[PDB]
């Protein structure tokens, strides 16, 4: 039993809700919140810009030190950093950005990172400003993640479409 509330159950392990991931994290304080990161951990917009803003830019400061030490992530890769005031940890995961010409096949590799964590609060990878089809992203999530994932979909209209089209 966990403290996530109001989610629709899609499968044995995947749950979904129309919610702002920032406000959800602040309420639940999950062990792991997933960020929709880029390889440079430059948290400018989308989920990443919103999460970083909620940390008063502490996420960005920590991320800049991470990159200075380690260099960029791989597309499909991830790193674990602090969750600041939002969660214990933030799993920064890089899904392919279609608006950069990146291979959508890397989306499965991106979701595989979730399997290293028993429970996560997460967005749909590569959706939104990353340019991929959110219906497809949800399918890859369900077919790849085996740990318990609580998905927050910001757009209410999209949430209804994701639910109504889910197979
Ligand atoms: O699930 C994500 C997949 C792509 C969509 C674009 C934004 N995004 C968000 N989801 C949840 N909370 C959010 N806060 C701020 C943004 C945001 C969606």
């Amino acid at each position: 039993v966990n403290s996530f509330s109001g989610y629709l159950k899609l499968t044995d392990n995947v749950y979904i809700k129309n919610a702002d991931i920032v406000e959800e994290a602040k309420k639940v304080k999950p062990t792991v919140v997933v960020n929709a990161a880029n390889v440079y951990l430059k948290h400018g917009g989308g989920v990443a810009g919103a999460l970083n803003k909620a940390t008063n830019n502490a996420m960005q400061v920590e991320s800049d030190d991470y990159i200075a030490t380690n260099g960029p992530l791989k597309v499909g890769g991830s790193c674990v950093l602090s969750g600041h005031n939002l969660a214990k940890h933030c799993l920064h995961v890089v899904g392919p950005n279609v608006n950069k010409g990146e291979d959508i096949q890397l989306l499965k590799s991106a979701y595989e990172n979730f399997n290293q964590h028993e429970v996560l609060l997460a967005p749909l990878l590569s959706a939104g400003i990353f340019g991929a089809d959110p219906i497809h992203s949800l399918r890859v999530c369900v077919d790849t993640v085996r740990t318990n994932v609580y998905l927050a979909v910001f757009d209410k209209n999209l949430y209804d479409k994701l639910v109504s089209s889910f197979l």
